This record gives C-alpha cells, structure tokens and sequence, in this order.
DNA sequence: CCATGCGCTGA
DNA sequence: TCAGCGCATGG
DNA sequence: CCATGCGCTGA
DNA sequence: TCAGCGCATGG
C-alpha cells in the first residue's frame, strides 16, 4: 500500500464534494510533471492526505486508477490554467475532526521528510505542486499526528483493498488455467467465498463458532486459517483450513486483529482497539483446541496474516 | 428460489464425498429423461433434498448450474446401466441430524404432491427416478418436518445466492450503460461493496454503529437500507440511504433478520433465532431516531428485505 | 402393450 | 445384501 | 539561463 | 480574493 500528499488548496471543495481527485495530464508547454504522472501510480487503496489552507482535512482512500476525464466545469476561475486533458481518480474522502497544521509540527516531520518531490519544504511551507508520493515513514508519523481516526482509515479497511485486487488476479487466473478440470475450477472459486465442498468439510470438522458459541448454518461464515489466496489447490478445498465464524468475528480474524495460540488461547494484535471487543461482549481466553492439521494453518495465519507492530 | 428432490439411493456416500450431483443426460436407448433433463434447470443456491433408504439426510446448495462431465468412475457396477455421457451440478451438502422418512409424513405431505413427476407415490413410497421438482408449498411442509435446520440452510442463505445472481447482472449492465459517465458507473459499482463517494456522505450523517456503538471506521460497514439491487442511481448514492454497521448486525440487517421502526426500535423477525442475539449479547429496544429522508428508506426495508412469515 | 428407471421388500 | 416386485412415465 | 507550478502573502 | 513572490524541479 503507497501513501499520497495531495495538495489541494484551489479546488478542495469541488474535488470532495465530487468524490474525485483530478490534474492535467502535462504542463501548460506540453512537457512531462512527475506530481502529474504520480496520478498514474496511485493503486485503489493507496492512502491519499488531503492538503489545503496548511492543513491536512481527508485521510482519502483511492476507489480507481487514473481515468481520461476533461476537466470539471465545477472549477471555474480557480482552474482556468489548467489545460483540458486530465487524469481523474475516484477518492472515497474521509474527513478528520482532528486537522493537523503539518507546518507547527515541522520539528517531528522534517527528518522524515524525502530530499527529492517533497510536498514540504524544511521551513514546513507547502511545496506549489498537485500530488507527491508519500515514504511509509513520513506516513506513520503524520498518521501519529492526526492519532485515532487515520489508523480507522488504514489497518483493516484501505491495506484490505491491495489484498482484494491480488485475490481477484488469482481467481481469474484459475478460471483460464486448462491444467485444473471444470469441477476443480468450480470448487476451489466457491471455496473463495466460503462455498462448496469446502464448507461441507468444514462442518464435518467444526460444528459451531469456536468464539460466540452459534451454532446455526445461516449465522456463521466458512473463513479460512491460511488466507485462500496464498493456499495451494488442496489446502484451499481443505475442511482442517476452516473455521465457523460470526461474521464480526470474521471479520476480526481474516484481517488478523485477533488470531490464536495452538492452544486455543485468543491472540490480540495491539492494532485492534479493545473497546471494539467490549462493546461486542468478546472476551480474551481459551476457545478449545486445534487438531494437529489446523495447528500447521493456525501458525501461518499467526505469522503472516495477524497483525504484528 | 427453486426446490429440488434428488433420490441418491445407489450412490449418496460418492457423490455426498464428491460434494456433487450426477446423471446421466439420456436413458438407455438415447430417449428423453425429463428427470435427467431437470438437472439443466438447477439454478445456483437453488435448495436439494438428498433422499436415500428412505429418509431425507441433506438439505443442499446448489453452486453450479449442469455441466457436461462423464460418468464417476468411483460409482463402479452400482451406476454400470448409466450412459457415460451424463450432467453434473456441485452440491454443497449439508447433513442433518434430524433425518425424516417422508413416508411417515404421507398423511400431512400427499396434497401438496404435484400431479405429474412427484417423487412420492399416493401410499409415500419414493418413485424410480434421480430428480424431482419440489413445488413451493410442497418445499414449506418438508422444511416444516426437517425443522431448524433446514431453516438454517435456507434463510439468509440459499435464498441470499439468486439475490447475489440478480446484484450481478446489474452492476454488469451499469458498466455496458452508454448513457451514465465513467464517474457515475464508478460511484455505483461501489456504492455497492459499500465504497467510494456514498460511504464518504453516509459517515456526514451517521458516525456509529447504531446497535453495538462501535465509532471506529475500520470496523463498520456501509450497508444501504433500501437495497442496493433496487435502490436507483440517486438512492444508489444517497447517504441517507445507509447506516455504519457492526459486521454481525449488517449481516442480521442486509439480510432482514432484524429492522427497525421509524422512532429506532428493533423489529426482530421470526427468522432470526433469539438465541443468536444472546450470543451476540445484543439487546432488543431503542437504537435513536432517524432524519425523515431515513424513515422513508427504512420504511421500504420493513416491508421489502425485513423477514415476515 | 412393452420398455426403462437412484424406489421398495427381506422368503 | 442381490434379486424380484412394483408403479410412474413414455414409446 | 528560462519555464512551470493546487503554496504563500496581503491589500 | 488574486496578483505577485517564492522555491523546487527540469529543459
Ligand atoms: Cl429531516
């Protein structure tokens, strides 16, 4: 996941009344701007800081690719330089109550900040310039900065959509691979979404969400231990790489805020706001134990997909 | 949704292992079966009942529509009379512990027995056929026997598999639409997996999830209140038309386990199994009041998504 | 009238 | 169990 | 050296 | 507000 700086101090209200970002696609002579064609590289999910009037407004997360798109109409006087041909992309715009003047905080940043397409000079004033790549470093500080409701944006919702986008590349390529027969093809796309054969293996091993203690078919969901993306074709059609889960617990356990011990102890990432599990009565503790097949998956899922400081 | 009756006498254990249904496409001499034939009309998350010796012993979920595949080699000399050219469909099997023998049942069953091609004879005796079609009414009585855990399979589940298959459809003619710009298609399409410019508005009006209080955003969803499916490109997008949800409690409310009156009491339906909520330790009353642009969405919920018997 | 078919019955 | 007896369906 | 640019300043 | 004044970057 890339993070983004992009300077918005013309056009802020057009763009996130508009749920957009948007930029020439060259400079008003024709020639090539890095900070335009930074609007290239900007993957879906890719964190983008909104920058106007010396403070940061949005932690945006990007819903496309840049697209050809004119300019919008909606811009008038304030964009009037900007030639016609442009580069669009669609920001889902989350606002912050807490809005970070970057400049009165230059101290911090400074040292953080890269030598080269730096959106802030070493004095801490806004570089006159559209979008500029963001080094993971610099981003963990001014997400520190703006505190609780960055981290919202990010662990468990944007660095989820890159995951996604590498799921569907796979589940494409099966769907064209000849060297797996139609039923394999069928069985292990549904085993994706927790479907087929692999969840009427599942319930042969598990009976109940091993948490909350449902029982009940149409109120649990057929997760895996070891994600299906990174699964071979037998582990991904596998009923011991599988648990019956509600579906916040789910929802806990595919992105890994919690994961668990071979043991059946739960394990709490320090990502995971413990209020969450307060205000659905979860408690920490032992939730039974593993066969010695789910214990090889439980370990994977520990390493690799529970999130970890 | 539709029903089926599958007698698996000969083959239940291969093709229950093999997580699949089979027939041959003709019988012996190369004539019509219009019991082979109906394995051409099986639609994904269309319900299968699984009768062998004389009793029911899976409620299933069809993943497939018929695929043309050979006959099993595992079915040996029990399926040696079947041509080799047959249909397959993936079954997602589910077994049930309460296993009932139709036959005990013929006094309450025999009127909603269909005229022609009814798997049981007027005394209860199963026909000599592989595939049945299970009237709705007829469908409701075997349910009614089978109990909970039929209901399982089906409510907020099978049922749920066609809504997916007509979601589809939609979000494939949106993107072919001439009509609507690539930004509008781009809003919709994510409006949909809850993303893009209508999750941005929807966090304007509501900032927590109504029921559990969660406030953090990488832990709530947002889930229309008016369907997507049916909901047009204004409501599509409309923030009123949304809440911030709890993974549990947008699975319980998309699927329309609970709703909610205008004033912000929880409706629960007959559906819902109460013990799920315990388990949930979630409360039934009072979840605060909605603007009136809200009501009239909700509204259309209760009445449209909102289980009633 | 005859043929075919994933149920049905245990002398 | 393996055969024989049905009934429902269709040529 | 010259050109370009979603910041910055103040009347 | 919007012209004019910077610095950062590149031809
Ligand atoms: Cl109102």
């Amino acid at each position: 996941m890339n993070y983004w700086w992009v300077s918005q101090k013309q056009t802020f209200k057009q763009e996130f009344e508009g749920g957009y970002m948007w930029s020439p696609k060259e400079n008003k002579n024709g020639t090539q701007s890095h900070y335009y064609n930074n609007m290239t590289l900007v993957q879906p999910g890719d964190v983008v800081f909104s920058f106007a009037n010396g403070l940061i407004l949005s932690v945006g997360i990007a819903r496309s690719h840049a697209y050809s798109y004119n300019k919008p109409t909606e811009f008038g006087v304030a964009g009037a330089d900007w030639a016609n041909d442009g580069w669009k992309i669609d920001l889902e715009y989350h606002l912050v109550e807490n809005k970070i003047r970057p400049k009165a905080h230059i101290d911090f940043i400074r040292p953080y900040l890269p030598q080269k397409y730096s959106p802030l000079q070493d004095n801490g004033n806004g570089n006159q310039a559209y979008l500029f790549s963001v080094p993971h470093e610099l981003a963990s500080k001014v997400v520190e900065l703006i505190g609780s409701e960055a981290e919202e944006v990010i662990f468990g919702f944007a660095d989820t959509t890159e995951i996604t986008t590498t799921a569907d590349a796979i589940e494409c390529q099966i769907s064209n691979d000849a060297s797996i027969d139609e039923t394999e093809k069928h069985q292990l796309v549904k085993s994706r979404r927790g479907q087929g054969i692999f969840r009427s293996r599942l319930e042969q091993v598990e009976s109940r969400c091993r948490v909350t203690g449902v029982q009940l078919k149409n109120h649990l969901i057929a997760s895996h231990i070891k994600p299906w993306a990174v699964s071979n074709n037998q582990e991904r059609l596998d009923g011991h790489n599988g648990l019956l889960l509600a579906p916040h617990v789910d929802h806990l356990f595919d992105k890994g805020f919690i994961s668990f011990e071979d043991n059946g102890e739960m394990i709490v990432s320090e990502k995971l706001n413990l209020d969450v599990l307060k205000a659905w009565s979860i408690s920490q503790g032992n939730y039974g134990y593993f066969s010695k097949q789910q214990q090889e998956y439980m370990c994977y899922h520990r390493e690799n997909v529970f999130k970890k400081l």
